[PDB]
């Protein structure tokens, strides 16, 4: 299986699945580069290391409550009620939601380590699940 993927079985249905413990992806099909791009969506915690952003001078909710948020946010992403740039403009906690969250082009050794990690693993197109950094907890997009 490509990196970072491993089967799993779901505890509802009781088919199989896979998960990406790189990207905290997961999906029910069967599934490097110098530099990719890729764009996110942030949202701060109250332990993030700056909790404040432009939507929230003092972002008082707790990891828990943003890891909420986030989970949300992927189900109407991948339900096709929201598209990831429409929420990334309104809701992520990162100055670049001014760009639909688009970061631009990167290599390794730039971003923070588990952000690095999951833009590197996702295939051209793919998104990641909720990833966790000392910002916030992200979902990722990778466009090139
Ligand atoms: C302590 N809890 C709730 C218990 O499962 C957190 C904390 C951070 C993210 C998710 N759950
Ligand atoms: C990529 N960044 C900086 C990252 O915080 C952008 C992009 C567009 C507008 C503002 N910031």
């Amino acid at each position: 299986l490509p990196p970072g993927w491993e089967k799993a079985m779901s505890r509802s249905s009781g088919r199989v699945y896979y998960f990406n413990h790189i990207t905290n992806a997961s999906q029910w099909e069967r599934p490097e580069p110098a530099r990719v791009r890729c764009s996110h969506l942030l949202v701060k915690h109250s332990q993030s290391r700056r909790p404040s952003s432009w939507r929230q001078e003092k972002i008082t909710r707790t990891k828990e409550e943003a890891l909420e948020l986030i989970n949300g946010y992927i189900q109407k992403i991948k339900s096709g009620e929201e598209d990831f740039e429409s929420l990334a403009s309104q809701f992520s906690d990162c100055s670049s939601a001014k760009a639909r969250g688009d970061l631009g082009a990167f290599s390794r050794g730039q971003m923070q380590k588990p952000f690095e990690d999951a833009s590197f693993a996702l295939r051209t197109g793919e998104m990641s699940g909720p990833v966790f950094t000392d910002s916030g907890i992200h979902i990722i997009l990778r466009t090139e």
